[PDB]
């Protein structure tokens, strides 16, 4: 499964641990080890952050 979600701000993490995502960018959600932080992949990266900050699109 694949999942995919769409942020709704961008994310400037200088820290490690957290992805780095923007606005509207369709992120691959890694996983949900944490109800308001998930993880997420973006192309390449990963990364956790507050799904809050995102929509999950999913494309379908």
């Amino acid at each position: 499964e694949t999942k995919f979600v769409q942020a709704l701000f961008d994310f400037n993490p200088q820290e490690s641990g957290e992805l780095a995502f923007k606005r509207g960018d369709v992120i691959t959600l890694i996983n949900k080890d944490d109800p308001n932080w998930w993880e997420g992949q973006l192309n390449n990266r990963r990364g956790i952050f507050p799904s809050n900050y995102v929509a999950p699109y999913n494309s379908n």
